[PDB]
Formats: C-alpha cells, structure tokens, sequence
C-alpha cells in the first residue's frame, strides 16, 4: 500500500520525506527566531533573525549580516519552531503572520510540494515543470481516502466533494481560481480525470473528456504569460446518477476574448485553431478552403509569432479531429466549421480602399470571394453591407456609404461575431451531446480568472473583477457557516457584509451602479467615452466611499476591490455594451448556405443575446444563475498561484506570491483565523507527541483529555489559551509553538 511504503512515488512525490524517528527530542533547540523586512519599503521581502534578548515589550535580535535590530513584541512575526515547517495544512501553524504562511509554502515548494491546505483553501502553486503525481496509480490512492489521510493534493478535495455527494445526497462545486499560468485548466482537467475514473464505466466518459481540446483550440491562445491561456472562463457540471455514475456533462462559457481574433499584441498568437488549420489541413482542404502559410493573413502575421515551442499545431490538429469525431461532430459539421476559420482569415484580409470621396471600395476582389465562398454567402450582398450598409434614420431606410475605418471596423465586427457565435454553437452542440436532462446530481467545475488588475484594465476586467467580489463573499460566509458549526459541535464558546458596498456600486439599480449608468447611455448612439465617464464622477466621485475619481486621468475611475484598488479606463464602453453588428450584416448572413453559418445568424438562441439585453445586463444575469447554482451546493475552494511572472520552476518569489495571497483571500482567512482558536488537535494526537513533558502520563493514556490537562497544568499554561472541546484541545495562536518548545 503506497501510503505506507515509504519508498513508493506518492511517499517521494507528495510527502515530506519521514526518518528512521519523529520523536519530540530530535527537534529541540534554544533558537528563537523572527521573520523582519530587511527593508521596510518591501513588506513582504523577509529575512530570519535570531532574536539574542528581549525586554518587557521588545525582542533585540541580529539581522543576517550581524545587525542589532529591535521590535515591539506586538509587532514581531515570531518564526514557528522547525516541526511546523512542511505541515500539511496552515492551520496547523502557531504563529500565522504572513512570513510565517509564506515560509511553510516556500519549504513545501523546495521539496516540490506544490499542493497544501489552508483552513478550507486548497493552495496549489505551479512547479513549472511535470511532476508524476497525475498517474492512473496516484488516482487510486486517493479513492475513499479522507483529506486528513493522504496527502494535499487535487485528487484528494475531488474524492471529498465525490463522497460528500454521495453521503450527503447534496450537489457540489470545485472553484478554482487565481492569476494567469497559475495551474486552473491543468487542475480542472485533473479533477474530471480524477470522476471519470472513479465514477465512470465507456463511450459517455471519452466524450467528457474529450469536449475539452475542442474547447481549447478554439478558446486559447498563447500570451506572454501563458502558451496556452485560457480567454474565456468556464464551469462544468459533471453529472451523476444516483447510484453515483457519470451519467452527463454540461458547459457554460462566459467571457470569451473575441477582439483577438483581428488583434494580437507582439510574441502573442490569435487562437490555435488557426495555426491547426493552416499546420494541419490536407492538400485538397487547403486548395478548397483557400488557405496559404499564416505568414499571408494579417489576422496572423502582425504578432511576430506564429509558433510555440514544444508544440506540434498539425499535431494539435489532428487531436482537436479525433476529439470532434468522437463527441459525434459529423465531417460535414467538421468542414463548415474549417469553413468558417478559413473565412475569417479571408475576411481579414480584405483591404477597403478609397475610390473618390471615401469612398471605400473594393479594387481586388480575391479575399471577399474566398470568404463568400467558404462561408456560402453572395459576395456582391457581402460587399453592400460592409461598405454600404442601410441605416435607419428616422423613418428613412438609406444606405450609408462608409469609408476606409468604418468599413474596416465594420468588417473586423462581423468577424467577432462569427467567432464569438460559432464558439457558443460548439459549446451548444457539446451540451447536446453530454447534458442530461435527468441528473440526479452534479459536481460543478469552475475554471475563472481570480480578480485581474493590469496595467490598463477595462469592461472585461470590471465583469471578471464583479464576478471575484460575488466569488470572495460566498466564501466568506461559507467561512463563516463552516467555523461556527466547527465550534459548536466541539461545544466551544467563541464569537462578506464588507463585500456588499462594492458590488452593490457595480450592480446597484436604485441608487444606479456603474453597469446601471452604463445601460442608460447605451440607447443614445452619439453618447461618447466622455459622456459616459462624466456621468460616472457626477454619480460617484466624493460621493460613494468605494470609487475615486483620478486626479488628473479625464478617462479612468478608480473602483475599491476587495483586493484593492482597480483602475479602469473607459475607451469604448459604449461600444462593447452594445457590440454592434449592421443588420445588412445579419442578413447577408442569414441567407447563407451552409447549415452551420445559418444556425450562427437564424437562431437566436445564438445569434442575440437574449430579449434586447445589453453585454452588461447578460454578464449580470449570468453571474446571478452562477451564483444561485453555487448557492444549492456544497463548495471546495482552490487557489491556483503562480510562483514568478518568467514562467520558470525551482523560483518561488516571495513578493510575487504574497500579492496573490492577499488578493484572493488566503491571507485575510489566516489573519480571522488566528484571532480565535486556530489549532485544534485530537486529545491522543497531542499526548501522543508531548507526554513526556509532564511526569506519569503514558503516551497512549487511554483518557486522552485527562492526560491533556495533566500536561497542560503541570507546564502551568495560561487556560485563557485554550478550550477543552468534545474531541480536541483549542489552542489560541502562539500557544502551541510555546508549548513545542518545553522542556523534556
Ligand atoms: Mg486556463
């Protein structure tokens, strides 16, 4: 049994390595040591020092090149003493400071330990390179075990959310969230590896399993933080019978990047589809479709990049085949979809000229026919409703001749469109594959940036950033609900409303929020960037403690996240509330004559968003059915964290990590914690390692709460430091760190 054989790959791969003895004796010292900033402007840059005296108030101690430092008592960041360094689970720790939090991290990172609990939180950091922990082997170890016996792990909360289903009779959900390049999709796809295996058995499971590539071709990217990011977030429902068998699956996309189709900034590349295709297609689909080397379209050939390293795009082609082929997508499906990618590069690269007056005509007509061709649409129809679209205006219907910029914005918003509708029609046509209408239970997978707060943040970081305040106060209160009933059920006396100012300034209907005033000007179409920003301060600035209007920027406003201040810069709100698409646009399309691009413009299930509603007033809706959804379950939370912004392993960044560990929650759920009673040991556990600290107990006394007490009061401890609860001793912060350090 691998958990006990102490030379098996989960003991070297998972665990920290255990000798020949644990005993209390091996680990005694004199040593005091604090965790202080070598320099007070980096907070969380640390370094150890040896403390040499203290006074009534004060520690004195030598910082590492031999300096005498002094610190208050009240403010030193004690350093837990070594047998805590490794522990499983933070909670564990005496001292819960953040260096302390982001020491036992960084130990259990040195030894590629990139899993460890903290409290509720899985915190999964990135190894940046493969560790075999993800084996058909490693999964079954985890099957049936309880998280305190195995080690932390992503397998390990999938088999507890699985039984708890199971036991409960109660729907669950794995949040997993945090920066870009951080380990979300790897982790996601981990835990439904982790349910088909251990509630699969089939043809059913390879679909589920298969959905994701498809998925992926078409939903990332490589940026510069990650080759393969991740621009649309996502939450599956993997679905059980009764008897506790995937019977289903389900997936909900939000948010996709669809500006990166026309845009790409420098070493980033469009999606991978597009280099599968070209990488991939045989001789006769190029000559059908058209195609040449992504070097010829400009939706391609502006980055600077057009291949990733280590990755194979027809290699990547034909697994992105082989997974539509088993979800059941036919080959005529399969063309027109390579229809519609091959038409969008097409589409790019049309170029509008001026003819006279602007005018805009088209004096090569090569790329509007390869794209009329491959997406079945007339190319004289294609051309009037890209440079001559009819406009309402009034009660005159007239045709509106554009010039250069508009015909070329226009354009770059139909191919945002076709994109952005045949990723939904993917995700539809999965659904209908895997979704079962007659679940009898589900665990839920969600796959989501944490907040983001860029350099420039805009409409999309504002929604993912809502989406993070809901996220933090579910699990503030879950938190809440979770310690309370620890509490009461070890019969001990101790005693995300903050979120709701900040979400009510987004959300807000009556007095209006940001998204409110947003809408409103929404049905003005000479509205501008500047009236919307206006609107904004006359509502908000002085006005609301949680905006700020800047003090010299005449197109940001500042918002107060929970996980601090986001900027965010106005241009072309407007716009992307309404995403505009010419109507001639939708009917050209409309009569198209290939059966996939007719479900893109004729069903409007896919073609608008639903009845009216703009981009905002969906992201809210959205976000509230997630919300109610995750509100029926029983949650998990994993908080993926990136160790550096270079994409390299063995570099654990200390100042890199704390931000993260601030922003999403880990760090303020320590700091609550370790007001009460953070360590809470079983009796025998205690007795087990301190007997010999006290005279005449017997390290398996069969009274573990006596035997307790004896070692309690003979070492003379405070008892306003501790709570005897039903099943274990509750120790206040620093208690048991003192009590480590007693004398055998
Ligand atoms: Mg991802």
């Amino acid at each position: 049994n691998p958990i006990h054989d102490r030379t098996s790959d989960y003991h070297k791969y998972l665990k920290v390595k255990q000798g020949d003895s644990d005993l209390f004796k091996l680990t005694v010292s004199d040593k005091r040591y604090i965790w202080y900033n070598p320099d007070p402007k980096e907070r969380d840059s640390y370094e150890c020092g040896e403390i040499v005296s203290e006074t009534s108030d004060s520690f004195t101690f030598k910082t590492v090149d031999g300096q005498d430092r002094q610190v208050k008592k009240d403010d030193a960041n004690q350093r837990n003493p070594i047998k805590f360094d490794g522990v499983e689970d933070m909670s564990e720790l005496s001292y819960l400071n953040e260096p302390a939090v982001f020491h036992n991290l960084r130990v259990r990172y040195n030894q590629d330990l990139i899993y460890t609990y903290s409290g509720l939180f899985l915190v999964a950091v990135n190894p940046f390179k493969r560790i075999p922990i993800y084996t058909q082997e490693m999964v079954d170890i985890f099957k049936g075990r309880r998280r305190n016996e195995v080690a932390p792990h992503i397998f390990a909360i999938s088999d507890v959310a699985y039984r708890s289903m199971l036991d409960d009779r109660q729907n669950q959900s794995l949040l997993i969230t945090g920066e870009s390049g951080a380990g979300k999709t790897e982790n996601t796809k981990k835990v439904i590896q982790y349910l088909a295996s251990v509630a699969g058995r089939g043809v059913l499971e390879q679909q589920i399993l298969q959905a994701n590539p498809i998925l992926e071709a078409f939903g990332n990217a490589k940026t510069t933080r990650n080759n393969n990011a991740s621009r649309f977030g996502k939450f599956i429902e993997i679905q059980f019978n009764s008897a506790g068998f995937i019977s289903g699956a389900s997936i909900q996309s939000y948010l996709l990047e669809k500006s990166r189709v026309v845009f790409q900034s420098e070493t980033e590349r469009n999606y991978h589809i597009f280099y599968q295709l070209l990488a991939g297609a045989t001789a006769e689909e190029k000559k059908a479709l058209h195609l040449a080397g992504p070097e010829s379209f400009n939706y391609l050939n502006q980055s600077g990049c057009v291949d990733i390293k280590g990755v194979s795009d027809s290699e990547e082609f034909k697994i992105t085949r082989q997974a539509m082929d088993i979800v059941g997508f036919s080959q005529e499906e399969q063309m027109s979809i390579f229809k519609i990618i091959a038409g969008i590069l097409h589409l790019g690269n049309i170029k509008f000229e001026k003819g006279a007056g602007e005018g805009a005509v088209l004096k090569d007509k090569t790329a509007l026919n390869a794209a009329s061709t491959v997406f079945g649409v007339n190319p004289s129809v294609l051309e009037k409703a890209l440079m001559e679209p009819r406009i309402l205006a009034g009660r005159d219907l007239v045709a509106q001749h554009l010039n250069v910029e508009k015909s070329s914005s226009s354009r770059d918003a139909l191919v945002k469109a076709l994109y952005g509708r045949l990723f939904l029609w993917l995700v539809k046509k999965i659904n209908n594959v895997l979704c079962q209408e007659r679940k009898a239970y589900f665990i839920g997978v969600l796959d989501i940036s944490g907040f983001e707060i860029f350099k420039v943040n805009s409409f999309e970081q504002l929604c993912i950033n809502y989406t993070n305040e809901k996220l933090q106060q579910f699990f503030n209160h879950h938190m809440f609900k979770l310690e309370q009933e620890e509490y009461l059920k070890e019969k001990i006396n101790w005693t995300g409303l903050d979120s709701q100012a900040t979400i009510d300034l987004i959300d807000g209907r009556q007095p209006p929020g940001i998204l409110a005033l947003l809408d409103e000007q929404s049905v003005f179409p000479n509205a501008t960037d500047n009236t919307l920003i206006t609107k904004l301060h006359s509502h908000f600035s002085k006005k609301n403690a949680k905006y700020e209007e800047p003090r010299f920027s005449k197109t940001e406003f500042g918002v107060t996240h929970y996980a601090g201040q986001v900027m965010y810069e106005i241009q072309d709100w407007l716009e992307k509330n309404k995403d505009p698409l010419q109507q001639d646009l939708e009917l050209c399309f409309k009569d198209s004559s290939d059966n996939v691009v007719t479900k893109l413009f004729n069903d409007p299930n896919i073609a608008s968003r639903k009845k009216f509603i703009t981009v905002a007033a969906q992201y809210k809706e959205q976000l509230a059915s997630l919300m109610a959804t995750l509100e029926t379950t029983n949650p998990h939370f994993v908080r993926c964290i990136i160790p550096n912004n270079k994409q390299l392993p063995a570099k654990l960044e200390d100042k890199v990590v704390l931000d993260q560990l601030r922003c999403n929650g880990v760090l303020e759920g320590i700091r609550i914690t370790r007001k009460g009673f953070p360590n809470r040991i079983i009796y025998a556990d205690f007795v087990k390692r301190y007997y010999l600290l006290a005279p005449n107990v017997p390290r398996d006394a069969e009274d573990s709460q006596k035997a307790t007490d004896a070692v309690l009061k003979h070492l003379n401890i405070d008892p306003e430091q501790y709570r005897f609860g039903i099943t274990k001793i509750f120790f206040r912060a620093g208690q048991l760190a003192r009590i480590e350090e007693a004398r055998e």
